Protein backbone atom coordinates (compact mmCIF):
# COMPACT_ATOMS: atom_id res chain seq x y z
CA UNK A 1 0.00 0.00 0.00
CA UNK A 2 0.99 3.62 -0.66
CA UNK A 3 0.67 6.15 2.18
CA UNK A 4 -0.97 9.00 0.28
CA UNK A 5 -1.02 11.09 3.47
CA UNK A 6 2.73 10.82 4.19
CA UNK A 7 4.44 10.83 0.78
CA UNK A 8 2.38 13.84 -0.34
CA UNK A 9 3.87 17.32 -0.47
CA UNK A 10 0.46 18.88 0.18
CA UNK A 11 -2.83 17.53 1.48
CA UNK A 12 -4.41 15.08 -1.01
CA UNK A 13 -7.75 15.99 0.59
CA UNK A 14 -9.51 19.19 -0.39
CA UNK A 15 -10.51 22.10 1.85
CA UNK A 16 -8.12 21.27 4.72
CA UNK A 17 -9.69 17.84 5.14
CA UNK A 18 -7.71 15.43 7.26
CA UNK A 19 -6.03 12.64 5.32
CA UNK A 20 -6.35 9.15 6.82
CA UNK A 21 -4.37 6.46 5.02
CA UNK A 22 -6.14 3.21 4.13
CA UNK A 23 -5.07 0.05 2.34
CA UNK A 24 -5.34 0.67 -1.39
CA UNK A 25 -6.56 4.26 -1.04
CA UNK A 26 -7.08 6.96 1.59
CA UNK A 27 -9.88 8.59 3.58
CA UNK A 28 -10.66 12.27 4.09
CA UNK A 29 -12.21 13.62 7.29
CA UNK A 30 -14.06 16.71 6.07
CA UNK A 31 -14.54 19.89 8.04
CA UNK A 32 -18.02 21.27 8.63
CA UNK A 33 -19.73 22.17 5.36
CA UNK A 34 -17.79 19.84 3.06
CA UNK A 35 -18.63 16.40 1.68
CA UNK A 36 -17.40 13.85 -0.83
CA UNK A 37 -14.67 11.20 -0.85
CA UNK A 38 -12.04 13.98 -0.88
CA UNK A 39 -14.07 16.79 0.77
CA UNK A 40 -14.35 18.40 -2.67
CA UNK A 41 -18.07 19.24 -2.41
CA UNK A 42 -19.27 22.44 -0.73
CA UNK A 43 -22.55 21.63 1.00
CA UNK A 44 -25.36 23.98 -0.02
CA UNK A 45 -26.86 24.80 3.37
CA UNK A 46 -29.52 26.87 1.56
CA UNK A 47 -31.18 23.72 0.17
CA UNK A 48 -33.48 23.56 3.21
CA UNK A 49 -34.76 27.11 2.50
CA UNK A 50 -33.99 28.51 5.98
CA UNK A 51 -34.61 32.19 5.15
CA UNK A 52 -38.20 33.35 5.68
CA UNK A 53 -40.31 36.24 4.39
CA UNK A 54 -39.01 36.01 0.79
CA UNK A 55 -35.42 36.58 1.90
CA UNK A 56 -32.56 35.32 -0.27
CA UNK A 57 -30.35 32.55 1.10
CA UNK A 58 -26.63 32.82 0.34
CA UNK A 59 -24.60 29.64 0.73
CA UNK A 60 -21.56 29.98 3.00
CA UNK A 61 -18.84 27.62 4.22
CA UNK A 62 -20.60 25.47 6.80
CA UNK A 63 -23.67 27.69 7.02
CA UNK A 64 -25.66 30.41 5.31
CA UNK A 65 -26.64 34.05 5.51
CA UNK A 66 -30.07 35.51 4.77
CA UNK A 67 -30.56 38.75 2.82
CA UNK A 68 -33.77 40.12 4.27
CA UNK A 69 -36.41 41.95 2.31
CA UNK A 70 -36.36 45.62 3.36
CA UNK A 71 -37.97 45.99 6.77
CA UNK A 72 -37.14 42.49 8.06
CA UNK A 73 -34.37 41.28 10.36
CA UNK A 74 -33.02 38.28 12.22
CA UNK A 75 -31.01 35.18 11.37
CA UNK A 76 -33.84 33.78 9.23
CA UNK A 77 -35.34 37.24 8.53
CA UNK A 78 -38.27 36.07 10.67
CA UNK A 79 -38.73 39.38 12.53
CA UNK A 80 -40.16 42.68 11.28
CA UNK A 81 -38.49 45.99 12.08
CA UNK A 82 -40.77 48.43 13.93
CA UNK A 83 -40.24 51.74 12.13
CA UNK A 84 -42.48 53.38 14.75
CA UNK A 85 -39.80 52.78 17.40
CA UNK A 86 -38.29 56.23 16.72
CA UNK A 87 -41.59 58.05 17.45
CA UNK A 88 -41.65 59.79 14.04
CA UNK A 89 -45.15 61.26 14.39
CA UNK A 90 -45.50 64.71 15.95
CA UNK A 91 -48.56 66.75 17.01
CA UNK A 92 -49.95 63.65 18.77
CA UNK A 93 -50.15 61.60 15.59
CA UNK A 94 -50.56 57.85 16.07
CA UNK A 95 -47.89 55.68 14.44
CA UNK A 96 -48.84 52.55 12.48
CA UNK A 97 -45.99 50.11 11.82
CA UNK A 98 -45.96 48.94 8.19
CA UNK A 99 -43.43 46.89 6.24
CA UNK A 100 -40.31 49.03 5.62
CA UNK A 101 -42.22 52.20 6.58
CA UNK A 102 -44.51 53.82 9.13
CA UNK A 103 -47.83 55.64 8.77
CA UNK A 104 -48.91 58.53 11.01
CA UNK A 105 -52.64 58.75 11.68
CA UNK A 106 -53.00 62.50 12.15
CA UNK A 107 -55.63 64.22 14.28
CA UNK A 108 -58.03 66.41 12.28
CA UNK A 109 -56.40 69.72 11.40
CA UNK A 110 -52.93 68.26 10.71
CA UNK A 111 -51.34 66.82 7.56
CA UNK A 112 -47.93 65.66 6.40
CA UNK A 113 -45.99 62.41 6.70
CA UNK A 114 -45.49 62.90 10.45
CA UNK A 115 -48.34 65.40 10.96
CA UNK A 116 -45.92 68.35 11.02
CA UNK A 117 -48.12 70.80 9.06
CA UNK A 118 -50.81 72.56 11.10
C1 LIG B 1 -31.85 23.91 6.49
O1 LIG B 1 -33.06 24.59 7.19
C2 LIG B 1 -32.91 24.64 8.68
C3 LIG B 1 -34.06 25.43 9.25
O2 LIG B 1 -33.67 25.96 10.60
C4 LIG B 1 -31.62 25.24 9.11
O3 LIG B 1 -31.49 25.07 10.57
C5 LIG B 1 -30.46 24.62 8.46
O4 LIG B 1 -29.25 25.33 8.84
C6 LIG B 1 -28.01 25.19 9.33
O5 LIG B 1 -28.54 25.22 10.72
C7 LIG B 1 -28.29 26.49 11.43
C8 LIG B 1 -26.92 27.10 11.11
O6 LIG B 1 -26.33 27.60 12.31
C9 LIG B 1 -26.00 26.10 10.50
O7 LIG B 1 -24.73 26.75 10.22
C10 LIG B 1 -26.54 25.54 9.23
O8 LIG B 1 -25.80 24.35 8.90
C11 LIG B 1 -30.58 24.65 6.96
O9 LIG B 1 -29.44 24.02 6.41
C1 LIG C 1 -37.63 56.90 13.19
O1 LIG C 1 -37.79 58.45 13.20
C2 LIG C 1 -37.22 59.07 11.97
C3 LIG C 1 -37.54 60.54 12.01
O2 LIG C 1 -37.01 61.11 13.29
C4 LIG C 1 -37.76 58.48 10.72
O3 LIG C 1 -36.99 59.04 9.59
C5 LIG C 1 -37.66 57.01 10.69
O4 LIG C 1 -38.30 56.49 9.50
C6 LIG C 1 -38.31 56.39 11.90
O5 LIG C 1 -38.18 54.98 11.84
C1 LIG D 1 -32.57 37.90 -2.85
O1 LIG D 1 -32.64 38.94 -1.91
C2 LIG D 1 -33.96 39.26 -1.41
C3 LIG D 1 -33.77 40.43 -0.46
C4 LIG D 1 -34.93 39.58 -2.55
O2 LIG D 1 -34.54 40.79 -3.18
C5 LIG D 1 -34.92 38.43 -3.56
O3 LIG D 1 -35.73 38.81 -4.66
C6 LIG D 1 -33.49 38.13 -4.04
O4 LIG D 1 -33.46 37.03 -4.94
CA1 LIG E 1 -3.00 3.97 1.04
CA1 LIG F 1 -21.90 25.88 1.82
CA1 LIG G 1 -42.33 47.52 10.19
Amino acid sequence: DVDECAMANSNPCEHAGKCVNTDGAFHCECLKGYAGPRCEMDINECHSDPCQNDATCLDKIGGFTCLCMPGFKGVHCELEINECQSNPCVNNGQCVDKVNRFQCLCPPGFTGPVCQID
